């Protein structure tokens, strides 16, 4: 079955720039700006669009060793990005995939709002509980703030 979770968060970075950096250039940025969160990102196959598979490895001591994420859809006009966690980490005999949707919208003050949906597709009769969702939110927030700090400090990056 499916467990649906949603959250929103804010950024001080304008939407288009944040989408170009945080969403479209994570493979480069996350290990650079948040090395204590992400040890590496490997592109396994594909050229960036639907179907691209990346292997995201976590540092030693983290709960999970890695996940593989698959890009589902990329909307450059509306700053929407869909991807799924398809292997590793929590994926296995209790959990088939986690499908995610991110949308970034501009705010009049020159920042943005990120709207995030996470849909857990379980196998069998298993509950997706609060702690698991909190950890994913914490990871996302950490990555966002690290990219935000980098973009504030490197004004010529991603214009
Ligand atoms: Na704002």
């Amino acid at each position: 079955g499916v467990f649906n979770f949603e959250t929103e968060t804010t950024s001080v970075i304008p939407a288009a720039r944040l989408f170009k950096a945080f969403i479209l250039d994570g493979d480069n940025l996350f290990p650079k700006v948040a090395p204590q969160a992400i040890s590496s990102v490997e592109n396994i196959e594909g050229n960036g669009g639907p179907g691209t598979i990346k292997k995201i490895s976590f540092p030693e001591g983290f709960p999970f060793k890695y996940v593989k994420d698959r890009v589902d859809e990329v909307d450059h006009t509306n700053f929407k990005y869909n991807y799924s966690v398809i292997e590793g980490g929590p994926i296995g005999d209790t959990l088939e995939k986690i499908s995610n949707e991110i949308k970034i919208v501009a705010t009049p003050d020159g920042g943005s709002i990120l709207k995030i949906s996470n849909k857990y597709h379980t196998k069998g009769d298993h509950e997706v509980k609060a702690e698991q969702v909190k950890a994913s939110k914490e990871m996302g927030e950490t990555l966002l703030r690290a990219v935000e700090s980098y973009l504030l400090a490197h004004s010529d990056a991603y214009n």
